[PDB]
């Protein structure tokens, strides 16, 4: 149906915007602390601590299968990256502080992305 097609065109355009939102968020992580999943080989206890791991590569996989239906879903995954890190790592660590900075800076990008997704529909 043409209705199905138009919905698919909207999903695709959301996907394009989210790809750019993701590149912008990831630039706020020059150290690449959040680029890849936490290794279970190097933090064998990780899953006893953190129930839903998230990282930018996993987000990128989901994005390229057009797996985000809306901005809310994508923000949930970004927030897990931050929130997971701030729970697992202590306040005085380079990791925790990289999460604080990503959150603060990412907040700017997401404030406008939310307007663009509303605005462009």
């Amino acid at each position: 149906s043409m209705e199905q097609v138009a919905m698919e065109l909207r999903l695709t355009e959301l996907t394009r915007l989210l790809r750019s939102v993701l590149d912008q968020l990831q630039d706020k992580d020059p150290a690449r602390i959040f680029a890849q999943p936490v290794s279970l080989k190097e933090v064998p206890d990780y899953l006893d601590h953190i129930k839903h791991p998230m990282d930018f590569a996993t987000m990128r996989k989901r994005l390229e299968a057009q797996g985000y239906k809306n901005l809310h879903e994508f923000e949930e995954d970004f927030d897990l990256i931050i929130d997971n890190c701030m729970k697992y790592n202590a306040r005085d660590t380079v990791f925790y502080r990289a999460a604080v900075r990503l959150r603060d800076q990412g907040g700017v990008v997401l404030r406008q992305a939310r307007r663009e997704v509303d605005s462009i529909g």
